[PDB]
């Protein structure tokens, strides 16, 4: 029964926008009444406020943008993913969900529905659409998507006036983005715009947001996924793919966020689906005059004032006042937790979220206090403030460098790694050697079929991204005795913007984690030959909800699963000639620990690049080694 | 339709050389002007903000689409126009223009192509002036005196200019709202920059010498009372 | 490349010849060979302009902009033939830019022991003549230009009678370079050797 409750859910997901046009579900949504059917929900309380709220029309309007940072948002997000968790049967579930679509936002049940399947038991098998297939507005250009309702009401007659479409086979009529948008911000915006306005790093971005989201408290399941620390490492390694990208195409390092001004600037060049275009931050934005900018960098200076200070004085404040110590080299989960201010962290009231503060301001979204039903405020939200569309802003990256300017704070604090912590017994490693790094720009095609409001074809866009060839990593190492080792490599650049080599230490926290693996050593002589193309960490492209769709009603894989980086993104993209860059394989000993499920060695996430290190300490570990390649960009 | 009747690129003829464009230009300007204080008094707004040369405080969200679906420009709020920005080089042309027609006003001349003294003191060289200001191809010397509307206009559209171009020739550009005159007069900065204008075409009357009793009186004709019957609006 | 310049003259010396040794660019003899009509025979002056192709953000530059930005290499006399002709100009010809001055040492050694006129003090060193470019090869544009030879030691630099900068000391554009055929714009890419 697995292929006809995919169909359905589905189907849940073909046009959000417009109402209901299966009839069944009309009748489902005429029938049910949650009332009297309040004994197949096993939270009350939940049913209780969704009744309330349904009646009282306290709910946010329909075709309008919906954001989490606002705190009537979650409240409305959570009770309705109270209920429809709290259903006993699949049945109940269904027609639940098929209700709040009827009396629901369209944004704020696509999540939440999403949010559901992915975290319960009998939806486990079920398979959720792309985001960027249920909403395309959020990844394209306005032109785009009005080109495309216009090609597709022509009838597709004056389509063929049109030289930028073309029909590349029948039924679907594919457009050029390469020639679109000469406005744009440029200054550091431009030469990463391949990488920053990707389309698979967005999703990423939203589907991670979905599998931890700020208003879900943890289960024994998510209680072991160390929220904290998994923030921590994403955003340490994000940020450093984006300094590599920086450094290939000439940008320099990630400039340093001040409390004064803000000199870089953003048009998005987005359009919401009603039509409204989204906020623009000018540049040399003014944060010290008479602005609720002041106010709200000050609180931000208050709240990490306060975040340093329990940094330093190595304890936290509970809500009673009891002090509890931090300074165990396993606290990091608890400290990311605190800084994210979720509704894990032990502390909300006095350890605030700065960062949604810092979005708001950088978003430059005009506060006009506008409330409906008396109640929920009317939000423009900037990119900043949706997970979908924050990534192609460079204030997040920004502001995530200061987050990861108080991590590196705390980490100092700790003592560095020893002799016997950092070294395995006679294991030493002779020489690593990869077999070419090369990459190379490719057009691929998206489906934006959805946005159009079909009355009684299918619209693609084109777009460039980056990619690279396979590769082989080849290391001999000295075994000494048979062991169970496992091998990380760490790739890193070489050189800063300026042209002076980056010491070790500092090049710690550039450090980039590109595959992790174990391995049964022999006794004398072996051999590593690693392929790019088994490691599991990076994966391929989701199957696109068309294809989906036709796999399941014409009627598995495991090697996609929505919390993976997208392997095209993996490497960084070089410079025609060769860019230095240094590699890092790293041999330790094993120590033995679907829709979200990661796991490894018991250990740092990081390790060993967590801590600073320093080459004096590296005498006598001989199963670290530092070797230097060329990444190739081939030009076309 | 009026920038339609008298375009800035057109040459006028008999009919458009006794249009009096320049008093035309001054004689609309102060009407819209006197309309718009009108209206902010009586919505309670006060007076037109006057313009400086150091920061314009009111932005403007003008919520329109092109044709094609590119939003059009946004002025922040508290724009700063004293920073490293090609906003001061604009001012500073701005300002340096400014002053060549102020120089002109109080000197009670202008300057030919040629280099020769034209008197402008006379009460009938308003039009000239209005067409010196304006700086048409009616003008009798644009190359010395440019036009410095059509930079504000520039500088408080804050349409980032990005410096592309088509056929290797005609740039490409996304106009503001006040560089349209189907769309400038959404805009409080057009009211204000036509403020200093009229500043300058106030300071020009000034030099005049005042009406007399004999130009402005009729013989043997007294007003007694005037009375409306009644003044409402609506909506 | 490594250069060595003598600084014994700032040494007080009482009753050596101490060096520095400094790091320079050079290029490379490089021969541009042209192939031209000339209708009938005639007298003409060729010009070559070195210009930049993209900016710094990657936009191709129009060729008004880029006016401002041409880099004259060399200027030279030729006789056009009837029929086709061959320009092989050598960079090792050119007299505009000249080689490195003799040293105080060096002259006063060739003095006191006991000319050429390739050295003048008013003239640009070679070694700086050609930008340095990218390992991997760097765009630039060239531009050839053939007019008619209108006829006009310390200080001493006159060519044919007309605007230094011609043609490029004016803006130009592509609509009016049409019927204009003795104007070429070839891309070319320089290349740095790393070492
Ligand atoms: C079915 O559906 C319903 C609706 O969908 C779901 O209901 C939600 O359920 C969750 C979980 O139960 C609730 O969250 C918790 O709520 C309680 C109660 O908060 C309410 O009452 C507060 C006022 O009383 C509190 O303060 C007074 C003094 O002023 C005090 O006398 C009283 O005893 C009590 O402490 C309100 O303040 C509060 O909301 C107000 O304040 C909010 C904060 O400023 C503000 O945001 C609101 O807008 C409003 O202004 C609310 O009305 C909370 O006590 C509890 O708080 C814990 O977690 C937060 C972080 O989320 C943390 O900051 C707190 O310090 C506290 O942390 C303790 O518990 C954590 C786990 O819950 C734990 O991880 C911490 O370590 C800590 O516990 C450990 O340490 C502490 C000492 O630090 C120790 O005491 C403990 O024993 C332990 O050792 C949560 O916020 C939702 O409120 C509720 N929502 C609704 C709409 O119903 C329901 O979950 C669904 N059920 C099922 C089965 O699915
Ligand atoms: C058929 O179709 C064609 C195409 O559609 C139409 O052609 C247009 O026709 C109009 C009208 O004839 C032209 O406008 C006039 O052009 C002339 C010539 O300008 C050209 O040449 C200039 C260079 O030569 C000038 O300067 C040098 C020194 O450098 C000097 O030696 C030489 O004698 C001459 O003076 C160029 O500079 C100019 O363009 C360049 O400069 C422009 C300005 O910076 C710049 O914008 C351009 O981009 C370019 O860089 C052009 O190539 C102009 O002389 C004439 O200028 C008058 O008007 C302007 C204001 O518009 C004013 O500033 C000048 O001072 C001058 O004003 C005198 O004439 C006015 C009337 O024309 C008069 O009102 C003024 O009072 C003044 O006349 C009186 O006072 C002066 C002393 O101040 C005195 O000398 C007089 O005798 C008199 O007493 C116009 O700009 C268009 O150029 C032309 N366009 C094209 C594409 O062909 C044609 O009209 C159509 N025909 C029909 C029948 O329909
Ligand atoms: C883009 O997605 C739409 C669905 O949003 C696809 O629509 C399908 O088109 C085929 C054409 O043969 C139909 O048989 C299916 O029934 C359609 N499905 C739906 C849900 O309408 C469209 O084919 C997709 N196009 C591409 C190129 O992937
Ligand atoms: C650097 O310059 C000094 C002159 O300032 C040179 O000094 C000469 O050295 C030779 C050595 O045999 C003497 O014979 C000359 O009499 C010196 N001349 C003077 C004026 O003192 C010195 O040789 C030069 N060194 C180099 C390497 O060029
Ligand atoms: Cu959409
Ligand atoms: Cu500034
Ligand atoms: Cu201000």
């Amino acid at each position: 029964t697995v292929l006809d409750r995919q169909y359905k859910l589905l189907t849940l997901f073909f046009h959000p926008h417009e109402p209901i046009h299966i009839k069944e579900q009309q009748e489902i949504a005429a029938s049910w009444d949650l009332e009297k059917n309040i004994g197949l929900y096993e939270n009350a309380t939940a049913v209780h406020l969704t009744i309330q709220m349904l009646h009282n029309n306290y709910q946010v309007p329909r075709g309008v943008p919906f954001t989490v940072l606002e705190s009537v948002h979650r409240f409305e997000i959570s009770v309705y993913y109270s209920l429809l968790y709290s259903a006993k049967t699949y049945d109940t579930f269904y027609k639940t969900a098929v209700f709040l679509r009827q009396h629901v936002n369209e944004n704020l049940f696509v999540n939440v529905l999403s949010v559901v399947i992915l975290h319960r038991s009998d939806t486990q098998d079920i398979r959720i659409p792309p985001i960027y297939d249920v909403f395309p507005s959020y990844f394209h250009n306005g032109e785009i998507m009005t080109t495309a309702q216009r090609i597709t009401t022509h009838g597709q007659r004056m389509l063929e006036h049109y030289p930028s479409t073309y029909v590349w086979e029948n039924n679907v009529v594919i457009r050029h983005n390469e020639t679109a948008w000469p406005y744009y911000c440029n200054t550091e915006s431009m030469p990463v715009s391949y990488f920053t306005h990707d389309v698979t790093l967005n999703a990423l971005y939203y589907n991670i947001k979905l599998a931890y989201p700020i208003w879900l408290r943890s289960d024994a399941c998510a209680i072991k996924e160390k929220r904290g620390e998994l923030f921590f490492f994403w955003n340490k390694q994000l940020l450093a793919r984006y300094y590599m990208e920086r450094l290939s195409v000439g940008l320099g390092e990630i400039p340093e966020l001040g409390l004064n001004e803000v000199e870089e600037g953003y048009v998005s060049g987005l359009l919401y689906h009603n039509g409204i275009p989204y906020p623009v931050r000018p540049n040399h934005l003014v944060l010290n005059h008479q602005t609720w900018h002041a106010e709200a960098i000050e609180e931000i200076e208050v709240y990490e004032n306060r975040i340093r200070d329990m940094i330093d004085q190595g304890f936290y404040i509970t809500n009673t006042g009891e002090h509890v110590s931090i300074n165990s080299p396993d606290s990091i989960d608890v400290l990311g937790r605190l800084i994210e201010a979720n509704v894990d962290s032990p502390n909300v009231q006095y350890y605030k979220d700065f960062i949604s503060i810092w979005k708001k301001v950088l978003g430059n979204s005009l506060v006009h206090e506008s409330v409906a039903f008396n109640g929920i405020p009317l939000v423009v939200p900037s990119v900043l403030e949706q997970y979908q569309t924050a990534l192609r802003d460079p204030a997040y990256y920004m502001i995530m460098k200061r987050v990861l300017k108080l991590f590196n704070l705390w980490h100092e604090h700790l003592p560095h790694y020893t002799t016997k912590e950092l070294s395995v017994p006679s294991v030493k490693i002779e020489k690593v050697e990869v077999d070419k790094l090369l990459t190379y720009f490719e057009y691929t095609n998206f489906n934006v079929t959805n946005h159009l409001h079909l009355n009684e074809k299918s619209v693609l866009v084109q777009r460039t991204r980056l990619n690279h060839k396979v590769f082989t990593v080849r290391v001999n190492v000295k075994s000494g005795v048979a062991k169970h080792v496992t091998v990380r490599f760490f790739l890193a650049p070489k050189y800063d913007s300026v042209g002076n080599e980056i010491p070790l230490n500092v090049n710690t926290q550039n450090f980039l984690l590109i595959d992790i693996f174990n391995y049964e050593l022999k006794e004398g002589d072996n051999l590593i030959t690693r392929v790019s193309s088994d490691n599991l960490l990076v994966t391929d492209e989701i199957d696109s909800a068309s294809v989906l769709f036709n796999k399941v009603d014409s009627a598995l894989n495991m090697k996609q699963n929505i919390l993976k980086t997208p392997r095209h993104l993996l490497l960084p993209k070089g410079r025609v000639g060769g860019m230095p860059f240094v590699l890092m394989v790293y041999i330790s000993e094993y120590h033995a620990p679907i829709d979200n499920t990661i796991r490894l060695t018991s250990d740092t996430l990081g390790f060993p690049v967590d801590r600073p290190l320093f080459p004096w300490m590296l005498t006598g570990v001989e199963n670290i080694f530092l070797q230097d390649v060329q990444i190739y960009h081939k030009p076309t």
